[PDB]
């Protein structure tokens, strides 16, 4: 079964999304929305600084995109509600415009004719979160569900196996991240972040984070027991979470990593990974874990208290569990 | 003292606001933009291209207060709102980047200001001026535009060579630093598919109508200079990089000569000319708007040479954006 | 038949080299000569910022670097003449340490055993040195060869085709360059190139270049009718050549872009690329042409006056030619 | 009175050490020693792409330095054994080539006449290390110092405060630092720590560093319960501590900020900052602090546990104290 997804907001997250979806035959992109005539947008697809070339046919053929054989539907509607899901058959909604993380505003799609959305952040709301690999059975029919962050999605999987053998007392991070869309390239506005709006490629900038925080929605036992923040620095992509954690049980360092090691070849197959390495940032561009544990880089203070490394692929990580989860909620 | 609004509150509009407290001749109290009064106060204290402002900045009562004196704040989006009037405003500095027409920075006018300053180049038959080169053609209009950084750039070598030596042609290319219509990543610019890419990442070629401008600039050359742009990843400062036939024969020394003399004579204060292994970072600051490199350049033969000259961007036009409205006021 | 490949330095050019060499059946990398342990060579060959994860299996084994299972010789040599190339029977050598650009030093290889050398820059002396598809038929026999530098080999083929069909009466150019090894991260010393030592990251930075000059050795007929020089700007890799010419013969831009567009496709096919899209420099990483016209990005005052813009990856395009000189000198 | 001092090693540290001492009437600068010529090092002391032009006079005469009235002996010892400082009556030397960080090494100056040394990196021996404010009163007239790294001299004050007023059960840190000289720009060796060899401006590199374990020595109650390491991102300049610690007596948030508020007015002063603002990395380019706390950045997860983040710009921060502690060691 084949299911029909549309697209709504190409931008990194989108694009990315859409390019992932190629390599499966479960799924298949039969509609895009964005603010952009087909010609630009097959542009975008087809060149990619980030990633490079995107392999494989595109054309446009009166209005709408052709990728390898297929006709995809290029629409320009600002109002999600006007979108006409049902007339192009569409299952699950990819709502990554960044607008709309909220039942109100993404519900909007299913009046528009589909029958669920995945939202591509955190939910504003009350909207269920979900991490592939740790809470997505919890999962029970919804017709909108969020994929939360791409930092909750590096720091829930790890957080998981951490408390799962050993216990966490409390723990508190720091995400590292690359330079997002929402930046700026010199110092401009942006009135509910000033921080944000200094130049990105000049600065090293702070930014507040619900991010381990909603590891607690993810991971209810550890409900108010982690927070953090975030840098931003200037690099294009690829992030690296930067845990300080007290566990309840001792461990020692190559007991933790012997732990996360079982897991990323067990449970958390194809969702946590085990490097023993010398990498840095772009050694993970590409990589579609969504948490990749960096044995080398952490270091243990005494058996009870550990900093943990963590990269990963903050726009293909996340991208690719976009996809896992439609294939999860329509299973 | 002339009483000047600015419209527009950003890269250009700040680095104009921290110019014009070191004139005795200007002075600034309204400026417009989509931001609070505290905002736009921090925006000005605090500038990761030209560091911590260099006085007293503080908010009292929705206003914003530096070195003592009063500014109005407004936040109107249509600038036919902005009651320039009512703080007696003669000159507007129009720099949101999105009224490069008469009919759109007349507004300005039409809310009781006197003269604006478009601080881009115009999109209709607006008159352009370059400080030094053609300011003197200047005569009497009530809207005028600045041309643009690169045109202030060439404008002033173009002028030195083509007075000394003659121009027959030229094509000229600018390395520019990012700026704020550019991305972080690649993104959405419908109007220029280069420029939407991401800026840290890449060398982005450009158009421009920069050297062509100078033809209005130098009516003498008309349909004579052309070129375009490469954007790359450096936040301020920009470079000229001229390659040009000249109708007399001169050799680089000759050049130079005619360059230095212009710098020390009628271009003092807006051409200069330095003879040092200078990188672009030593340029961040400088209130001119051309600064010839001596030893960057080099000529093929007598006639026919590659001329470098290097801009602050954000600070030389700023600085002669003020020198304009001294000058349309005078 | 197959030529068995020496690589005396593995940095940036020898491993793009080295990666070039594995798609290619006529030519096998048997020995690699730098300063590093062999475990460390395996791991810069492995992970790339540039250009990924190396596409293949690469372990240490008793001293050796295993590639894809094939053992290739790893030695710490630093004085060329102590290589025993002869031992494992070298045929070319690659001299890529920036170290050796003359007869007197390059010869060192053939002292060691090998029969031929191509050394991966502009030659110090009278060594002849080569561009593929412009002036390779000329070569001679000649044990020790130059692939001359990455801006002549973009510069040679565009103005070849300019030349040929319009003819030049004199250019200047500009390459607007990547950053490269022989910068500096923050201002530190540079004595022969004062401005070369200030931090890259920060600046533009001016240059000089001998490589518009030497397309007049490439090219005779061009001799004394070209120079330029470059700004070093904050990129790591691709670079672009910007060609201000004055022609005998009026042509159109259209004109010009049509010649150019021939020979990418006829006489120059894989060496000069013809491009009609709205690129950026990150499109042209991992490109094996040596160069790559911009179409669009050029333009015309008039029909002999002409601004012409081509790009290269001076890491991959470079690196290929390399390989192609190889074969060529050994046919 | 005046401290008449020797430079060896005019890099990054060297030169905004220089000008630091400019505005200093206790301090002069009177001989300079690198592997430069005159006239190159007059060229790095007036440009520099971090800090931007010397305000100063500069000029050469007859192979010396001539800085704003003063003469300066300028010579290019490569063995600082042989620097004479007796000749020019040489007090203290500070050490900043990066190569001479023991005793063994910089005793050379002793023997070369001079009477104390300031090395300007963790010494890698016995050598006696110092952070002005927090241990400079157990300086006991040692002729060679260290003055700690521009890491453990932002920690140490910060740490002082919290464990003076609520104590430190244990520690770990994290430095998210500027781009350094030892760095590269493209990826290049670095046989002794093989993620610092990879380009700088295009990843985030891990390090390890021993900047909190040396915090231990530098304030002895906290032996063994500091440590971290740090993440190297592609900035030019300024770099900033990330501390997260758990407190023996509960404080909150406004509590540890009134506390590192009251030092930095009082015992502590021009040393330890206080920020209250929405400020990034660039806004403290030029600071002469040492560490300056930024108080809307960090996070409490409860009275006991908190995240707590201060700024330093590295060169500037350090070299300033560099001369507090030739004042100190000289009174
Ligand atoms: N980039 C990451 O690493 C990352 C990771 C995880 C989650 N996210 C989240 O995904 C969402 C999007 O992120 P992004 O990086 O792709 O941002 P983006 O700016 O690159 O993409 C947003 C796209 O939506 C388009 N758009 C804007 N308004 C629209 C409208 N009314 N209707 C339709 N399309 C519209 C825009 O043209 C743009 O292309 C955000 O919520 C972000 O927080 C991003
Ligand atoms: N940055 C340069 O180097 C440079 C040099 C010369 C000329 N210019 C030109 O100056 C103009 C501004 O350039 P910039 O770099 O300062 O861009 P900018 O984006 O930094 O500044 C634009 C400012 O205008 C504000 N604004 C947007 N819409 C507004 C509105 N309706 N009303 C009032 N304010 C509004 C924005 O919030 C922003 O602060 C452009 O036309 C530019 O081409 C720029
Ligand atoms: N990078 C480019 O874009 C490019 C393009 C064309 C030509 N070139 C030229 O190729 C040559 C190499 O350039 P690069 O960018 O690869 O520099 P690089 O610094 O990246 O590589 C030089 C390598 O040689 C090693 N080496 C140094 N001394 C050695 C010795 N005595 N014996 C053996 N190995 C030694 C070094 O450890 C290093 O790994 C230069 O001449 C360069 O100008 C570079
Ligand atoms: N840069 C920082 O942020 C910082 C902060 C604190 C401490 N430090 C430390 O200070 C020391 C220098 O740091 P840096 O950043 O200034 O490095 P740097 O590379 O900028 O300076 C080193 C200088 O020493 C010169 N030199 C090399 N060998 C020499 C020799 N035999 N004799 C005389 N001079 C020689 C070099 O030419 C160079 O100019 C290092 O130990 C560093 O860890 C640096
Ligand atoms: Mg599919
Ligand atoms: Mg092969
Ligand atoms: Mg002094």
């Amino acid at each position: 079964m084949v299911i029909r997804v549309g697209i709504n907001g190409f931008g990194r997250i989108g694009r990315v999304v859409f390019r992932a979806a190629q390599r499966r035959n479960d799924i298949e992109i039969v509609g895009i929305n964005d603010l952009l005539d087909a010609d630009y947008m097959a542009y975008m697809l087809k060149y990619d600084s980030t990633h490079g070339r995107f392999e494989g046919a595109v054309e446009v053929q009166g209005g709408a995109l052709v990728v390898n054989g297929k006709k995809i539907r290029v629409t320009s509607e600002r109002d999600p509600a006007n979108l006409k899901w049902n007339e192009i058959n569409v299952d699950v909604v990819v709502e990554s415009t960044g607008l709309f993380l909220s039942d109100d505003t993404a519900r909007k799609h299913i009046q528009a004719g589909a029958k669920k959305v995945v939202i591509t952040g955190p939910s504003k709301d009350d909207t269920p979160m979900f991490v592939m690999g740790v809470n997505h059975t919890t999962y029970k029919g919804e017709a909108i569900v969020s994929n939360a962050s791409c930092t909750t999605n590096c720091l829930a999987p790890l957080a998981k196996v951490l408390n799962d053998k050993f216990g966490i007392v409390e723990g508190l991070m720091t995400t590292v991240h690359a330079t997002t869309a929402t930046q700026k390239t010199v110092d401009g506005p942006s009135q509910k972040d000033w921080r944000g709006g200094r130049g990105a490629a000049q600065n090293i900038i702070p930014s507040s984070t619900g991010a381990a925080k909603a590891v607690g929605k993810i991971i209810p036992s550890l409900n108010g027991k982690l927070t953090g923040m975030a840098f931003r620095v200037p690099t294009p992509n690829v992030s690296v979470v930067d845990l300080t954690v007290r566990l309840e049980r001792p461990a020692t360092y190559k007991q933790i990593c012997d732990a996360i090691k079982a897991a990323s070849e067990g449970e958390l197959k194809g969702i946590l990974g085990y490097v023993d390495e010398e990498i840095v940032s772009s050694d993970i561009n590409g990589i579609p874990l969504t948490s990749v544990f960096d044995a080398r880089a952490g270091i243990s203070l005494n058996d009870n208290f550990v900093k943990l490394v963590s990269w990963y692929d903050n726009e293909t990580g996340y991208s690719n569990k976009v996809l896992d989860l439609i294939a999860h909620i329509t299973k």
